[PDB]
């Protein structure tokens, strides 16, 4: 039910869920609240930030 | 300007440096943080002065 996971460069995932939903983890997989607003590194060189219960990406 | 959004409220955005014109032309600063739908149905946030966009 996973369509896309963000690979951040702090350890920690956020997967994007095919019912339109998002959830965070840490490094070591275990379940964390979502900042919002709170800009966020990938590990392939791009940012993100979630705002409203929605991902935007660096333009 | 290099880059121009066009907002649902009437008002432009612009990447010359970064800034906002209201529907009147009047520029203003860029609103940090704040969600903003653009008349392309796209939404943008802005954040230490870098564009995101929806993904
Ligand atoms: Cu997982
Ligand atoms: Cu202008
Ligand atoms: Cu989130």
């Amino acid at each position: 039910n996973v369509v896309k996971t963000y690979d951040l460069q702090d350890g920690s995932k956020v997967h994007v869920f095919k019912d339109g939903k998002m959830g965070m983890e840490n490094k070591f997989g275990k379940s964390m609240n979502m900042p919002e607003g709170k800009v966020m590194e990938t590990r392939d060189g791009t940012k993100i930030i979630m705002k409203g219960n929605e991902i935007f990406r660096l333009d």
